[PDB]
């Protein structure tokens, strides 16, 4: 297995997946890797199988109809994955947790979102649809560039975001487009 974790690319205490080489701390998986089972599988393991269970899974899709999607147990999984993969990149320490505005020449957004939260809020089961999380997760980057306006800062948000598009597209087959 890996000796460093796969999310913060830090060693310490970690918890190794038994069907790939890589490796979590605990909180850094998601969901935060669980007490016992052995074997133990990682998220991207489970993701994994959920392709190879149902090939015909990867062909393209719409957006609108993955939006429309209950959370049952496996969109419950793919927005997990697809929220550990925005962590994996380390410009989300700017999104992780509770933001403030206090800036001359702008107002903090009405709705501010975080990373954490949107952690908490599928651990708590609050989402009914894959667009409550995704809603969530875009408003994050679009509150961003609201606040921070034409500093250069603003480019943090575009380029997280693009790092959620690409893997929301991945992980849900989105149908490719020009
Ligand atoms: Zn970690
Ligand atoms: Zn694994
Ligand atoms: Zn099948």
């Amino acid at each position: 297995n890996s000796n460093i974790c796969e999310v913060c690319n830090k060693w310490g205490r970690l918890f190794c997946c038994d069907t790939c080489p890589r490796s979590f701390h605990e909180h850094c998986h998601i969901p935060s890797v669980e007490a016992n089972k052995n074997p133990w599988s990682c998220i991207f393991c489970r993701i994994k199988t959920i392709q190879e269970r149902c090939p015909e899974s990867q062909s393209g899709h719409q957006e609108s109809e993955v939006l429309m999607r209950q959370m049952l147990p496996e969109e419950q999984l793919k927005c997990e994955f697809l929220l550990l993969k925005v962590y994996c990149d380390s410009k989300s320490c700017f999104f992780a947790s509770e933001p403030y505005y206090n800036r001359e020449g702008s107002q903090g957004p009405q709705k501010p979102m975080w990373l954490n939260k949107v952690k908490t809020s599928l651990n708590e089961q609050m989402y009914t649809r894959v667009e409550g999380f995704v809603q969530d997760m875009r408003l994050i980057f679009h509150n961003h560039k609201e606040f921070y306006r034409e500093d250069k800062f603003t480019r943090l948000g575009i380029q997280v975001q693009d790092i959620f598009e690409k893997n929301f597209r991945n992980i849900f087959a989105i149908q490719e487009t020009s």
